């Protein structure tokens, strides 16, 4: 319900100064032909370079994440859905840990990720976007809340 471009405009204010972000995308997720071109338009619009690494299985997760970190030097990890591989505990745990140990915040699709270490997720209420924040991790990672959302932010 929060579109990819709305999400990346939020990320721009949550981690101000970010210039490069990494997306881990499940090759078996629905809507690749919509989402993936939308990420590239979101990148041009926001000024944040978006690099996508696609994965189909758990053995692809670690090599693809290392490509995002060493070949592209991304500053955050962004996960857009969790219907399949990215809803498994092993993949979730691996991505949060290796992101955090690289100094990268994780922007995540559900509160399950927050319960395990991810920083921010989002929902769309009748009064628009509302943020859900892992207070402990977000304070350590220097996450900042845009003024418009100060009153629309819940802590886990």
């Amino acid at each position: 319900e929060v579109t990819p471009i709305q999400q990346l405009f939020l990320i721009k204010e949550l981690k101000p100064g970010i210039a490069r972000i990494g997306v881990i995308w499940d090759k078996n997720a629905a809507n690749r032909d919509e989402v993936l071109p939308q990420l590239q338009r979101a990148s041009a619009a926001t000024g944040i370079k978006v690099v996508v690494a696609e994965v189909a299985s758990l053995q692809e997760v670690a090599p693809q994440f290392r490509t995002l970190l060493r070949d592209h030097q991304v500053e955050a990890l962004w996960v857009l859905e969790e219907s399949g591989l990215l809803g498994q505990a092993a993949a979730r745990s691996f991505l949060i840990k290796n992101a955090t140990q690289a100094g990268m915040p994780v922007f995540a699709p559900s509160e399950t990720w927050l319960k395990e270490g991810a920083c921010v997720t989002w929902r769309k209420d009748a009064e628009g976007i509302r943020l859900v924040v892992n207070k402990a991790v977000a304070e350590a990672m220097g996450i900042t809340i845009p003024a418009k959302y100060q009153d629309r932010t819940a802590f886990l």
